[PDB]
């Protein structure tokens, strides 16, 4: 049952583009007494409360999208996928466009995100929650 | 550097990227030539999917299929300073071909033959091949 994994959470200082791409490979754990979350941030890494460019929350067939700008969230994006089976091992990517993130899973288009600040002031990604993590690839 | 010309298998979905870098030469008695097949692998004078070719401010992007070129797509650009590193990057996508060049939008191309055929990707020409990258 054994397996390598990366640490959780994940971060990874970067530098976007209009043309980058973050590939995660993970899967859901069964938390004792909870549904497993996923989250990713594409943050400022200017500390805690920093700006959040680009939230990405899952849990229990829900994704929630948002933006924390001067302390304040935005306006949730929200939606409905059963993308994530759990027990299942997921690919999820993220696709830096200049107008946009495009999210996938499995090779299948979930949902995109509108910028709401700018992509080059993203700092830090962050990837965690009640997951194994096995790999997180940016190019 | 790398080899030139320069062979990957590949197989590509519709959320995939290459970024190819590489400096481009200053031949003597030519202007310098750069070529990357989108390619069945189906031996010589299979079909390819999709080729990009930029010499002298100019590129065209064209697909193979039975043994002929189909109808060119060519435009002008000013990306590829000759003598200068460039990084060249392709999106793979659903719908079609995304072209950045120093992380600049330069040209897409619509799918006209499945991006499933593709199995090799082919990079060449009037370079110095420094790095290949997909994922």
């Amino acid at each position: 049952p054994g397996m390598d994994s990366l640490p959780n959470p994940y971060l990874q200082s970067v530098s976007l583009t209009v043309c980058y791409m973050v590939k995660i490979k993970a899967n859901l754990l069964s938390p004792f007494g909870k549904n497993p979350e996923l989250q990713v941030d594409f943050g400022t890494g200017t500390g805690q409360g920093g700006d959040i460019p680009f939230r990405f929350w899952y849990c229990d067939g829900i994704v929630v999208m948002n933006t924390l700008k001067d302390g304040s969230w935005g306006k949730e994006q929200k939606l409905h996928t059963e993308a994530f089976v759990p027990g299942q091992p997921f690919e999820l990517q993220f696709l830096v466009l200049e107008n946009e993130y495009q999210v996938f899973v499995n090779n299948k288009p979930i949902c995109q995100f509108a910028h709401r600040l700018p992509l080059q002031s993203v700092k830090m990604l962050d990837v965690r929650g009640d997951i194994v993590l096995t790999s997180v690839d940016t190019l």
